[PDB]
């Protein structure tokens, strides 16, 4: 690895994604390519979102990709947003055809015309459907592979309930799904909170939010939304029933939609990226353990060479049985120190040296990628032990990342203050009187006393600090409502 | 379900997917919603098909949908078969861009290029890559859902190898696989056999396939495809290497690439399907036991609405242990004789009956979807008898549907015989010399004797008959080569 993730990060970020083999660039701006060590991911994180969901009684479904221009615009808050944004098919072949359609920026308005075909009685909700799929959003803006590119991966759920409480309770059991993924699979610590007005999704009452530190640039990331869409989508496409106690009177049904993406393995990246490469935390790995055949002295003996690959297979069958996702390296082509290099580029957590000198005291090597801490273990309690190193390696990134959130997000309650933790390269809970006016200022200020301007994050459901009776907002006009999380941002 | 297969098989059809609720009609013409019921079948073939290839070598990815001009392009015979049904995003919001992009009707042409920047050496073949994702192939010809659709869900895998002996191996494995989704997992004969040149797939060498047969409209339709590029693509895309043991000489790997799509729910429904509704094999229903509740006389007992309840959910626990997909249907808001229609146009393997009357004997009544056969089973022997009933639906699905192709397909040695038999609603192994020709004129000949005309579907792997000596093709002009499968098709 080449560049330090301490000098040019843009720089270390496109060296660690390719060198570790997850990316490869296109020949269209702000798109990329998946390759197998990233969609690998990917597929953990779906496998553990998507049996979660399944409990909660949600099942998946697909939905096109094409969106007509009526159904688009029919809630004009919504569409207003994400206009711009949008792709537009015209011609097929040299046939342009008697409509421009639209492809999916996200899909509430594919979805819920049939939502309302669906909906004719209380019986018929709620509806809970969810689809992986790609989207689009074209924005010109310079694009960075996970974080910010113009076709993405991701999750959207979307719920219709009878009633509100339903809905609300849908909202918040998600975003603690999403923070699970963060935390749990990635081991990344985020704070969850209600988006602020200005923030919150363009259609729809609330949005809830997770977000998470990428101490390197001192910026924050948004990693997963959940919204509170109400009954603004549910009045612009007809999707009604009759509530039978209250009878006669027609009901909107209420409405949450939710998304999580691909840039999850961007953020994976930026927090636990070394300057020796990716790491992986053990929970979504491809492979956890990888074993090499190594100490071998080029031209020595072939019942030795012989043995040796026998005993790295015999692990590798024995991390197998334990459910420890393993590789054996046994390739001749390539040097033990080669592949030594590759799988710490890729970010393997646990390498498994196996040398000769080793094997004849019944032994080997275990060396683990984030502390880069060697122990020789008897090969007799090689599964308990590679199982307690994986889990301490998960551990250990987590807390290493805890850590350093704890200590980049302060409470500051003065513009003055917030000028200069936000300047130390921090984010902060400012006392804020929750205006749009007052938050467009904060941006605009921010960018002009010392090259980006700080936004709302959220407004953390559990604050670090009690906002007190007297307190007023950092713009010294109104009082402050609620210490709201402020930041530079992805 | 109004229509009758026998009759309108369009409107039966369009009956069975809707009131099955496997579809839901889009408002952009030729795009279909795949509601759970069937989307869970497709994740149903997924993960059989997945788990195989995953034993080849092959890994999972994801490429850009979006492919430039200039690369679409660099095989000029690919390109020019593809060219007409590609749609192009001309305009982001108003920002016409600085160039028609094309969204992927398939992707060799966004992968080949990567794969030459993959390809250095000798040591990075073979490439196997497999992508789950939806392509686009805008035809305006009228489409049906499933089976011709503009937009659809589709695996693609892509291979690239030194030799040609190893590429040709990997195309019949994966032709055995797609038999075998056809034939283990949705119970449909198929014929395997190689594509003829007219037909093969436009770029590369060959094209085999596996063609099944819809006995309902008389046509026989594709189900999966296996190609070799051979070094057609690797030559425009520069996939090159230098071979170790022929030094100073470039070498053009050999490449393949194969696809299976949902176009196969569309010929399990086809196949399958009753004037009842639709019918599942239990290899890939969403659900194969369906537990019901009946009996109950509105207004009797709340003890013993009790009881029954308590019985189902023993059941469905009972079932639930020995990996039987089951639901009990506890809803009080339905009828039985209700449900019990829901779940057969649904096309659920076994409804389980349990009313008190039979609790009384310890015992209860199942009911096979296919052949609306009633068993009574003992409580004690539910597991081993439910299974037994499951697989003995997926072997009678599978023999009905072999019976009717080996009385739908003969052999017709003369263009008589050939005529009027395909007239009968039948396809037919013909003497044939091959030739593209020859091939065209069948077809304009066949749509004149007796309101489509016959296509080549394949050439048979193993061939009704053995074809003599001195044989002509059906043309009369020059001998036959081979015994050639032909009929009316989707
Ligand atoms: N550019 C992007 N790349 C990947 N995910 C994105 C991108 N922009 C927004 N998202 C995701 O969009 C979801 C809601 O807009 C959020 O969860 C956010 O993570
Ligand atoms: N219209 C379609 N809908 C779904 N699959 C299709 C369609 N047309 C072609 N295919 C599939 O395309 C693959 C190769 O072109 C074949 O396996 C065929 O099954
Ligand atoms: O874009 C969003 O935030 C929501 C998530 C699901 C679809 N729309
Ligand atoms: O269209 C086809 O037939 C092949 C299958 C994989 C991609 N292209
Ligand atoms: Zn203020
Ligand atoms: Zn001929």
């Amino acid at each position: 690895l080449e560049a330090k993730k301490e000098e040019n990060l843009a720089d270390w970020y496109s060296q660690v994604i390719t060198k570790s083999e997850m990316i490869e660039y296109h020949d269209i701006s702000g798109c990329y390519i998946l390759r197998p060590w990233a969609y690998a991911i990917w597929e953990a994180i779906k496998d553990f979102f998507d049996a979660e969901i399944k409990k909660l009684g949600v099942e998946n479904c697909y939905f096109p990709m094409f969106v007509s221009q009526s159904a688009l615009e029919k809630e004009k808050t919504h569409v207003a947003d994400f206009a711009p944004e949008v792709a537009w098919v015209t011609r097929s072949g040299k046939t342009e055809l008697a409509e421009p359609i639209a492809i999916r920026p996200t899909s509430e308005t594919v979805m819920y015309p049939a939502y309302a075909k669906w909906v004719q009685s209380h019986r018929d909700l709620p509806i809970k459907l969810n689809q992986w799929c790609n989207v689009v959003r074209w924005e010109f803006k310079h694009p960075q592979p996970f974080l910010r590119t113009r076709e993405f991966l991701w999750q959207e759920g979307h719920s219709a309930f009878a009633t509100m409480e339903e809905a609300a309770e849908e909202v918040l059991q998600i975003l603690d799904l999403y923070a699970q993924v963060y935390e749990e699979l990635l081991a990344i610590p985020v704070v969850k909170g209600r988006k602020t007005e200005k923030e919150k999704f363009a259609g729809g009452d609330y949005t809830t939010t997770i977000e998470a530190f990428i101490s390197a640039s001192g910026r924050a990331i948004q990693g997963g939304t959940s919204h509170h869409l109400g009954q603004n989508f549910s009045k612009m496409f007809e999707i009604v029933f009759e509530d039978p106690k209250i009878p006669g009177e027609k009901q909107f049904a209420y409405q949450n939609s939710w998304g999580l993406t691909t840039r999850t393995i961007g953020v994976m990246t930026m927090v636990h990226g070394d300057n020796m490469g990716l790491v992986l935390p053990p929970r979504v790995a491809c492979v956890q353990v990888v074993i090499i055949p190594c100490g071998i002295t080029n031209a020595l003996s072939e019942e030795d060479k012989e043995a040796l690959i026998a005993k790295c297979n015999d692990y590798r069958r024995r991390l197998l049985s334990v459910n420890i996702r393993v590789r054996a390296d046994l390739r001749d082509n390539y040097s033990p120190g080669w592949k030594f290099n590759h799988w710490e580029l890729k970010g393997v957590p646990i390498r498994l040296e196996v040398g000769p000198r080793d094997m004849k005291s019944c032994q080997f090597v275990a060396v683990r990628r984030d502390t880069g801490e060697k122990l020789t273990v008897a090969e007799n309690e090689a599964e308990t032990k590679l199982q307690a190193i994986l889990e301490d390696i998960q551990v250990t990134l987590f807390t290493r990342a805890s850590e350093d959130l704890k200590t980049h997000m302060v409470v500051a309650n003065t513009m003055e203050d917030f000028q200069k933790i936000l300047d130390s390269g921090k984010i902060v809970q400012i006392p804020f009187c929750g205006e749009i006016d007052c938050e467009d200022w904060i941006k605009k200020t921010t960018a002009r006393d010392q090259s980006m301007g700080a936004k709302s994050l959220c407004i953390p459901f559990k604050p670090l600090c009690e906002l007190q009776p007297g307190a007023k907002c950092v713009c010294g006009k109104n009082p402050a409502k609620y210490y709201t999380l402020f930041g530079r941002s992805y």
